[PDB]
């Protein structure tokens, strides 16, 4: 097989009952990639930054990066994801979030070609139904507590409470009121500082609440700050935004700098790298989620496929933007949350067939 | 431009309702510097140690250091603060507190020359009104608690409780009674040991009060002692007196030895170095104050100008001695606390025009 | 698809190799192999291999052989450790997968990065002049890398050997490794490197434990590679994350199979740590497995694939077995491992499970 | 004063450079530039530059261009990362500031410490004898420092190049840097330093990651400089505070502009860490910006300002553009950057915002 065509698409996704406050976002522009083989067989990828301020990545940026690489990828074998990743690195440094769109499209194409689900190309389906988790927005303490209780009732096995960007007393009150509503339900709790807490405040949050079993997710902006407070914090600490590449994961795992990860597939550079990430975590019993920043059926299915291969006791869940998205790409097999969990699609490849019409004509085509 | 004249002045400032107990001080002698350019344009600086025992600096010392350097500064370009600092280092080693008086006078002169506020020469005004904080003296627990409540009512967003020099049980009682009066007002709390606590007592203070959200400011005498207890202390620790120069700040930030700073402008050597200090803290999300030991309108305006450039979420405030000083240098635009905050002066340079007569004739003049 | 039968074979090469044949419901078969290089090199041996396989086999009947990670966890649920035995099952399943999808194993592990894989030649211990001659002969045959085995005798002799080998190969563009095979006290590893700064070897597993290696690393100016100490992925992660070594000699059977070997490769690539893809010993089946993972390694980080072929008289597959040619190995063309063993050579299974 | 217009230009040099023109309400204009040295040197590229600028520009209209730190925070509020693009806006604002106050940019960054700024010459990869000749020719032209690029081939050749260059320049008082451009495995970086103690190079960014550099630093007796690893001020603070390097090659666009470059300079000066003030590539505008910050560096710590000028046929400003003369660069005399680009050379903007 050989890549004959690459098509790049721009597409809008508005948030139902927005805004979503982390980066505050009111609507999203996702970028889709279609790879077409010699045989006419096609595979789909997707990348969608959650606003331009959450990570060093944006929509205009994804398309420029993809247009930079695409002519150099015509003629490449799409059935060789590691060889393909190296070829990409030879065309553009960094830009993992754009390279991930190509990597996903290639696995989709591989699965369709061999007649196999992407999860089975990544080591095999460990669970047909994968846990998810609900991430609350920043808001009033009592209202976040009400939402938390409602989501536990829906069947979510884990909740992530977003905090920061305001006095930490309010964050602390939110955490306590949420715990009061969900204690004794067996629901797991994460508190996500989204890089916004000075060490002063991360120390206070943990010191004041030893009896509340949260993990502190990316509380500070840099890995250096996190490494400095770790010894003084008795709650587990997870890395998210700091987990920028496999090399950094190796540093954090090998030097014992964290107790887990919230990992985004686009950030690490795609499924080839994500599988290696998964294996490092499993060797060290580090729980992790398999998420992305945002996006529709394509990126959501990719996250679900890698999530289905994770050892169940280490699976902190797969987050998807589906509940905030009005129009799915695939009304028949698209990714849906049901009872706080996600059923893996049953068909070959990602198991998703995008209604290509929805996206409009490509903003760029390459052959 | 060139420096034509440098004039050094000695001037007394008595503390209203003194003494102020940290070093116990009953009145203060400040030192002022006037730099006069070829064009006759003038700029003002000030340095005022808070008694001779708080830091390795004193009033007689400032004037001897200034007289040592001044003949070597005639003819220098006052519009080049880094070049000027290097020229000073070539005349006298150390003595940052005296070099700072010259540095401030040079920025004042620059601002007047270009028609720009000093804060806009330091990166720009981030806030026209800067927060301040109130520092209580050492005293009886109930009385310090009463004062704390009164200052919160005045609008101070942060309080610093001075402790030490007596059994730590009394310091601990003070902290608890203050917290009882201000809890739930959103007021931030610092406890300043002013180098006086053995590690034994700093450990006890933090261990006994996990539920009281203070930061522990310079609890022990040396940075070495602080580095040794850090891992065992669950409250944030700020450096003050230990932050002697930019090199030490780089050590503390880069090795993760503290969670913030109380920084004095004269100690670091002036505004050129203070701006670099600010940038290091901002890169690491380390909150800090912009203070000095003491002094009137000149040094207070200099602290306020650098304070106005600090990222608001990292600004622990600007401390000034104004409420303890009877006669301001500038009755029209001089620095005043109002509602626990300080309005930045609106005019060019420091925005301060000292009533030169107040100071008396210079004790030393150079041309 | 499901595993319907597992057959275990014993075969002499001598060294006692152990072959595994996995048969699916369809009758489609995959082959694996494991062959400890004597019972004293590693915590592994031939009788142990067959015992471990006998322990796991009944609990693997009915398993899906197309899911290498799920299969590895299932094995872990039947027997702790024993990676050298688990590796035989893992290899057979990849062979079967490849045949099922009609794809080379290397293209199931990320893709072929090179059809011609470099090898390296490992000299046994011997007299300095004789080792130096063999070094020169092997360079002439095309091997791009030589590994000189030392230890078990006064280090003066090891140092003499290294200097004479270097005399012969300097300027040929040949890379040099000196393998202490866990046998040097720190005392001697320090002396070896201290006396020879102008000789560009890497020091491979000079000392017995990772602890001893971490203790001398700062005092040694030659790159240090881990071999025997790289017992599992967790230890690789420690060594890479804490900067305890500059490369690896990695054995497929030691790490537990191709699934784990692929993750090990990705860790090394992220940190620019060169490595070889070897095993202790064995014929076409284990040799093919090493060649396949070797073909996926970034060429600039590939220290080579070692195989026992030159020491083995009878290949399992006369047409397409692994052969060294010009110091390199060509990747087989066929699906799976690309190897088809003549089962008549092995005799009937010593154990069958169904 | 407020930003009223931002105009983005594309121009070939080939390398694709991107120019930015900021126009204030008064009509007063400032110029910036960013030009990645190919899309593979750094996580940056020309199409990416224009995309990032297009993302930020609308949100910058109305901003006060006389407040470089407030402006930087405002940019951060519009787009995370992308320092190489932010740098173009930062430079244009300093140019505008300088013109507004009638002051050279260097005197807005602390003051001119030298009117004549040292440069250094960077040899591309090539054959050892040819590189050695170019080294000698460039020393004769007056360059006080030479940087030799290596890697991407067997290290024996890099070592031969270094030795031949040294043969030619020893005794001329020329300083030497050897740049590995992220391409050496620890194995080879160790060998390079181990074999050449008598050659006084610093080893610049030998390995890909800061992690690998921290791991070999104690075993390497030559000074080590960071380049590509110095991605932001936070990483500089780590490297300086933990003693992970002995100096820096710093690129203005990588660190995000002159505001951050000034703080970086102050950190290096406090720790006596020598550094260069460079960028990837580009014409008079980026070259002038580097020269201005370079003119503020303590002379004893100034490793030089590199510019692409010798490789560029058409300067933007025929009268006062940046030129290398005698291995040094004279600081322009005029206000702002002291440069006045002939806009007719660039063609109309590819994007305009108002
Ligand atoms: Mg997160
Ligand atoms: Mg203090
Ligand atoms: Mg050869
Ligand atoms: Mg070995
Ligand atoms: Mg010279
Ligand atoms: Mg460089």
């Amino acid at each position: 097989m050989k890549i004959a065509e690459i098509h790049v698409y721009a597409h809008d996704l508005p948030v139902k009952d927005g805004p979503y406050t982390i980066s505050t976002v009111w609507s999203l522009q996702t970028t889709l990639v279609k790879i077409v083989a010699d045989s006419g067989l096609a595979g789909w990828g997707e990348t969608c930054p959650v606003g331009p301020t959450y990570a060093p990545s944006h929509a205009l940026g994804a398309r420029a990066a993809l247009a930079e690489m695409a002519p150099g990828l015509i003629g490449a074998n799409p059935l060789q994801p590691l060889v393909l990743r190296r070829r990409m690195d030879g065309l553009l440094c960094g830009h993992n979030y754009a390279k991930a769109a190509i990597d996903i499209a290639a696995y989709d194409l591989m699965g369709k070609h061999y007649g196999v689900r992407v999860a089975d190309l990544l080591g095999g389906v460990a669970a047909e139904r994968v846990p998810s988790y609900y991430a609350t927005g920043i808001g009033q303490p009592d209202e976040i507590a009400r939402i938390a209780a409602e989501k536990v009732a829906e069947g979510f096995p884990r909740l992530q409470i977003k905090i920061g960007g305001r006095p930490v007393e309010i964050d602390i009150e939110t955490v306590r009121k949420v715990w009061e509503r969900i204690r004794g339900t067996g629901t797991r709790l994460a508190v996500d500082g989204n890089r916004s807490l000075p060490s002063r405040d991360a120390l206070r949050l943990s010191r004041e609440c030893p009896e509340i079993p949260f993990v502190l997710e990316q509380p500070c902006n840099t890995l250096e700050e996190i490494a400095a407070i770790r010894g003084r914090v008795q709650h587990g600490i997870y890395l998210d935004e700091s987990g920028e590449d496999l090399s950094t994961v190796i540093r954090a795992a090998g030097q014992g700098l964290c107790d887990g990860f919230g990992m985004k597939l686009t950030r690490i550079g795609g499924l080839q790298q994500m599988a290696a990430f998964r294996d490092i975590c499993e060797a060290r019993a580090l729980p992790h989620s398999c998420d992305d920043a945002w996006g529709g059926d394509i990126i959501a299915a990719a996250c679900t496929h890698i999530g289905a291969t994770v050892q169940p006791r280490l699976n902190e869940g797969v987050w998807v933007a589906q509940p905030y998205i009005a129009q799915p790409y695939d009304e028949e097999n698209g990714i849906r949350i049901a009872g706080g969990h996600i059923d893996l699609p049953k068909g070959p490849g990602l198991g998703i067939t995008p209604d290509e019409s929805l996206f409009g004509p490509p903003v760029a085509s390459f052959s």
